[PDB]
């Protein structure tokens, strides 16, 4: 770890606000421009099923973990070069620990 704890209820409101518009993280939600997430951490990438992935973010074969994570929120396009999440990336450590703490909590 390199990944602190943050708070998860100021996790949930970023969710809220900048991925909410594209993902679900509940246990039997659907897939939408994102896929779902419930279940992500231990899972390596491009593997949830009937969600059309890139070739890019399959390949890379990452397994998600809170550090992982906190690398590709830095910045996605950089992270896996290819892939097509549309997002710029939250720069902030904390906003990021804020928010791994509350995916940690919420997809599992
Ligand atoms: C900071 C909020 C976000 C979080 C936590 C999040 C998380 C992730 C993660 C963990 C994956 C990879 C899934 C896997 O390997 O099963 C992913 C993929 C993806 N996300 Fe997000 N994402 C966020 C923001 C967004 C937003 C706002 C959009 C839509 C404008 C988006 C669109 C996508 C797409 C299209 C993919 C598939 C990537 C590909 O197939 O190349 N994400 N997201």
């Amino acid at each position: 770890t390199e990944f602190k704890a943050g708070s998860a209820k100021k996790g949930a409101t970023l969710f809220k606000t900048r991925c909410l518009q594209c993902h679900t993280v509940e246990k039997g939600g659907p897939h939408k421009v994102g896929p779902n997430l419930h279940g992500i951490f231990g899972r390596h990438s491009g593997q949830a099923e009937g969600y059309s992935y890139t070739d890019a973010i399959i390949k890379k074969n990452v397994l998600w973990d809170e550090n992982n994570m906190s690398e590709f929120l830095t910045n996605p396009k950089k992270y896996i070069p290819g892939t097509k999440m549309a997002f710029g990336g939250l720069k902030k450590e904390k906003d990021r620990n804020d928010l791994i703490t509350y995916l940690k909590k919420a997809t599992e």
